[PDB]
């Protein structure tokens, strides 16, 4: 429940450069007051990915370490740097949003994950593409993810444990695609040590996106 | 026992750019026959680091996963990308190599590691100096070398380097001719179109420690 200490610390932290601040929910203070990200979107497809080569962290209690451990087992969390935990997507041919039960997404394997990452940018639901306008492009997801990556290569302020990337874009017919980080229940001071566990996963994820382009 | 199949595969494999091959013991066939790296060094200080946010891997057996899982706990392996497994260094004041027991380094914490990595480039081991600018830094130094590998590890999905060490070495003789290489390929596997994120993570933390030091 102490997302608060994070936002308190992070939002005012002037050592984090401004172009990286923009990946984070705007904090208005505190009973907690946060910008809704999806507020500017009309018909948005949205996906949330759990970043991290492991979900746990050494400093967690014993009960919460063994918990995360068995959760990770059999997901793409181990095999790849990350885990697709939910999406919701708009089919243009049927004029409708669909959104699979989240339990079901736990069972995805490496091909499963690549397929789904493509569905995310298809009009179907054989997979088409908005890939060039969501993932690709000079202002798309791949570029944004890269900007993030650069930062994670150097920043030693925070360790983002158990924490998720969020992708979203517009369907209403630009795609206006965006990346954000969410879930800070477990962020810790990375005491002069880069968040390698995240950086690991981020890079893997980046490669998946790049395959597709 | 199958470093063989890897060498056989890696040494031929034509998808590895050629400026990367130079970070791997040269192979010559087979009872195995491999260029020894240290041959070119008169008085070398050397260090071997276990790369990896974890040591084990999913495809390993159960006995072997629980083994490493315990081994990892309480070492910079989990905290940082990696784990200094051993080194041997040449104090120029006492004209003498020394080299601490391997177990002892298993106890190192983050500050320990940052110190050790700085010892590794000093003339003192008796407050630490620097050959840091000529081993680590410089346009052909370890930093540049570690960076080249990083780039590569961002893209390459050919091999997963399970449970596998980086080796640094350099010349004490009175330049320092610093060099990086990867060793131990008993557990390599086909990265089935998935980068070696575990390694890449480690390498990146490692790259940062060394960058601090400059």
């Amino acid at each position: 429940e102490i997302e608060v200490k994070f936002y308190e610390s992070f939002s005012s932290n002037t050592e984090v450069p401004e172009h990286i601040h923009r990946y984070f929910p705007v904090y208005h203070g505190t009973m907690m007051v946060l910008e809704n990200l999806l507020a500017e979107y009309t018909k948005p497809s949205v996906m949330d990915v759990k970043m991290g080569s492991r979900t746990w962290y050494p400093d967690a209690s014993e009960e919460y370490i063994q918990k995360c451990l068995k959760k990770d087992t059999g997901t793409t969390t181990v095999s790849s740097g990350f885990r697709i935990s939910g999406f919701e997507v708009y089919d243009h041919k049927e004029s409708s949003f669909w959104k699979p039960e989240r339990k079901l997404l736990r069972g995805l394997d490496v091909d499963g994950a690549r397929l789904t990452l493509r569905k995310f940018v298809s009009s179907n639901s054989p997979d088409s593409a908005f890939a060039s306008s969501v993932y690709g492009g000079s202002h798309g997801i791949l570029t944004q993810l890269l900007e993030l990556k650069t930062w994670f290569e150097n920043q030693t302020l925070y360790h983002f444990n158990s924490c998720s990337i969020l992708m979203v874009y517009e369907n209403e017919s630009d795609a206006r695609p965006q990346v954000k980080l969410v879930d800070f229940a477990h962020v810790l001071d990375g005491n002069g040590v880069i968040d390698h566990n995240f950086l690991g996963g981020l890079c893997s994820f980046i490669n998946f996106i790049r395959e597709i382009l």
